[PDB]
């Protein structure tokens, strides 16, 4: 199939379902289902949706919100307790999965009060709770790979999404620990002091007592002139030793 | 109806002028203004204009028109030497005003000639009356209450995809600037943006250059120290420095 | 004149055309040339050739062909044999032409085939190259490119592997998949601008002067690699790049 | 006041006991004082006294013994088993004072063999005469170069009981993992050094202006103190001290 | 020619003046003046005598002070406010020879009151003192560099200030008003870089600029430090506190 | 094993020997050696000799020449051809031997016509300080012990060790390698080599100084082509 094939098949899917709600995050993926629907609906058709939490930073909060706006969509934020969901509070492997099951079923419910027919997320064709909650991925039901996402994202003059597919939090966290509010607000701002810093890849390890931070090695060497002050800045968060791993990000 | 009507009473505004000069800067709201212009009155009844002077560099005036000779409207550059006014000459802290005071006179100037009903600026939201109040300049955007998300809005909107300090600040309030120490600044950042580092200030103080850098990139710097030290003292300083607390 | 009129001349000319083959490398000349013949022409009346060749990694030749059928041409690779010549193989300054003429050579007898009324290069202002023949500079394509809404091209120049070994060095396979292994080793570490340049028993490092402090956290490691590559001494050029 | 009348405190002082026990250790003020008793009480009166243990290297104490040969001493090295202790094995924040009452425990025996009227210790501003002596950390440096000292452990060596925290439980395996990470460290060119232990985690505290000097390094340590034991090799941004 | 006859010539001339009073700063030359001194003429016959001065460290001041009573001498300390000469305070370049004319003054006043013969300096083969009557016995008995190291090795002089100081006029351009705080902030500046652990250190003084003067091959071990010397300096007076690229001196 | 018995088996075997002619380098062995070997036996019994010959710095033969006169001792300076040889002059593996040996027969010809018993030297002809069972320890320990203070700290390798086992030593080149070198000691580095490699200078640094050089890399580029060097590099796996 072609990519006029496809776009076809995409567009035909959309003008069915006439209103929508579009699960936003500012990829590359979800950005050309928002822009699509808002190019095939009309933007009084589309209701773009922003999940807002403690497991991700409020800076991609803000920053996904405004993508969406930039795109000339209806935008709309959503706040969800993952930890009230002890299957996520506890950190164990299968936590993302309770998270997105809680995530799909809130989209569902806004989809009613709304008047939307189906809630649409950026997934390609290259799991388990997008389909209980009845989420359609139209990228990957019309056969779209990344190459081709990438050639319709050209093709609408779309230039400007996130490059950072941000992480949830609890990968700071090993396996089995207990997610609390102040230990993930303790990590985040951490986090946000050293991008701040001029650091945009960083990871901050929880190790009770200690902070590990990870770094691109090649980024070790313009870290020097701030070790006091990461090391007080994050002694005030909580952590009471502040170190840096020689082995370097992941 | 926010937005909808935002848009609306500018329209409005633009429709009762019927002619406008607009002062262009390439910023998001100046695009925005100079673009809903043409929209509405066609190029005929519109003039952008830019300012050039030796208080910034070669460089940015030739992007700032460049791009409004982009978007399709017939635009005047003007050349202004500030310097003529003592304030800014000796940088006071209202170096700023006064500067915005010459630079709409000679607007209006232009608005006159062409036969413009008004001279209109990008402004969203001190020793006198507004510069802008001053000379009769309207600010459209402000008028209709259009906050930065308004502004945002509009453009990807309209199509917009391309858009956009001067250096008095590199001088102390009440340092006299002169034709050569502008150059002198000017062309020390010049050297060192050309080393690799974009985002850069030489604080002029006398016979002391005082480089300020982002920290993060000081690190990065140390291999251009005695090249930096000889360059700038052949540009006219004795002591060429860095500052510990970087830039800003 | 203004960018819109250099626009208007390069859709002239490609409208005269009609029917054209594209040199495509993937960098911002030529992707911007390839995407401006496809929204004049269509994908019916363009050709993208990719270049593979031993003077060129594979790395780019494979992105290259990626990023043509991305922007949505009927993309053909065809190999060259640099080192075929003798002029190429013993690394003589005139090495630039003959490899030059083999390469375009090459290119018309492709464009001869598909009935193209002419080859496309990217070469812009400081074969037809139809940008420098509008008077496109290295801000206009810059600018050019975002209007149309292009983003993914290799930001990093592409230069022949000859550049590695002195003039009068006679180039072998050898030697070229040495100096290959080095160079991506350092790239992989986190630098994508680089050369490894060849002198028998000692590799030549150079690196942008602005991060060579970024690297000494790497010193051992890229030591212990290109000596088991083959080279003996492995040195940092205290010049840097160029 | 001046450091002669320092020095003639001490002189009268280590003159009225006339038979000693010197607790020797390598730096330079147990040093001092060792030397100081062979000059006033002579070889035959003066006995020299070296702790070997668990929480200590051998190599403070095999050049402990070159040196304390060669001011000309009547050397002897005796071996303390600390950890055996309910106290200091679990390292409880007392296990200092333990470590102590034990270690001054049996010099008190030793001395009393030998015929002396005291033991003496490094201690400055069992008997502390540079303590008494009023000698600070500068009248102490004087008084050694005066001397003649030139050979003295400059790195202080502490015990290894303060690279681990309050509560863990001090293993031969414990200890071995950390001592052998100090040695590789100092090696690469890093005299002052800590490795702290935290089970899985190794927290290295260097001198701030070294860190600096430190980075060609970082890989090789990362790997070389992941094959003793530790999952993970940090190093403190705060540093030594 | 022989150590042994220039020892000679020195040697007479002590036993000729009998009661000397010696300049001593802590060199290897006032030392060698000294113990010289002491060994011909006496400790009731020599009196050394340390300058004390807000224009030098109080540490520079107390270590030659007990070189001095380590050598077996009785050392006196005078006080001298050298900003009391507009000369000096006005920081002129010709400041260093009233600076000498005042040093040199005070001691002939001590010379004649402890009933002295001459005043001696430590001065070798390689102005203001000689307008004083001061003597060089080492000039005059033809010591050089190496004659000194020599005669110190004989009488077993191993200890003494192997940095020779200079004074803080040297911190201010020519023609600053030289004040009893600005001096301050500048030792203070100086006093806590060296605690960080760089001995060669300069700050120069430029009103509201700092502009520290390190040894090249330090910097980079220097970087560690920035902020902490940016905010120490700013609590010291300085509003701009900087690094001179040149390094020290240049 | 005390220092007063070894200084004792110093001075007795000095005793034995009555008169000698010394070695002197100028490091810290060689003047513990001269001191004490004037201490005992005089003056006029003990000769120092200084080497002066192209494998090694005009520097360091005049800070010896100096530091020996500095010390009481009656110098006596000897110039040595060793280009004239061919094993030294084309460097082979072995070419060190026979350096030792136009050395060693040079110092005992001087040693025969002053009448002296025996050639030393200070390793740890005699080597007393080796026999006495001495330390470096123990050596800076009797040294202060003296007095002495002064001599020379960097420790000078011979220049052959710069240039590759079958390279030819010659006047100039030899005066490219001793120049480099001279230069980067004066930038702050003591212990530095630079290995000759034709058109490339390869220079060597402790690993743990390497970062402290970032900041010379450009003014060492070009003093080193203006000695003759086209490429100037640094080794990534340091000194030695
Ligand atoms: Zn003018
Ligand atoms: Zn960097
Ligand atoms: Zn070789
Ligand atoms: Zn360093
Ligand atoms: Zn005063
Ligand atoms: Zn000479």
């Amino acid at each position: 199939a072609t990519l006029a094939t496809k776009k076809a098949t995409l567009v035909a899917a959309l003008k069915d379902l006439q209103r929508v709600t579009v699960a936003f995050s500012g990829g590359i993926d979800s950005t050309l289902v928002l822009k699509m629907a808002l190019d095939v609906l009309g933007r009084d058709n589309v209701t773009a949706v922003v999940a807002n939490s403690e497991l991700f930073t409020d800076e991609e909060f803000d920053k996904a919100m405004s993508l969406a706006e930039e795109l000339g969509a209806n935008v709309q934020g959503t706040t969800l307790d993952y930890l009230s969901d002890d299957h996520i509070k506890n950190n164990t492997p299968d936590s993302w999965y309770y998270a997105k099951k809680m995530f799909y079923s809130r989209l569902n419910d806004i989809a009613a009060n709304n008047g939307s027919a189906a809630v649409l997320d950026g997934m390609i064709k290259n799991l388990k709770a997008r389909s209980e909650a009845g989420a359609r991925s139209l990228l990957q039901e019309a056969d779209f790979f990344k190459t081709d996402v990438r050639a319709l994202a050209q093709e609408l003059g779309l230039t400007n999404w996130n490059k950072v597919a941000s992480c949830s939090v609890s990968s700071r966290f090993p396996y089995g620990t207990t997610l609390t509010h102040d230990n993930i607000a303790q990590v985040m701002a951490a986090e946000k002091y050293l991008r701040s810093l001029g650091f945009p890849t960083v990871r901050v390890r929880f190790h009770n007592d200690i902070a590990r931070i990870e770094l691109p090695e090649a980024r070790i060497g313009d870290f020097l002139v701030f070790n006091d002050r990461v090391n007080r800045q994050l002694q005030s968060l909580g952590f009471r030793y502040v170190t840096l791993d020689l082995g370097g990000f992941r």
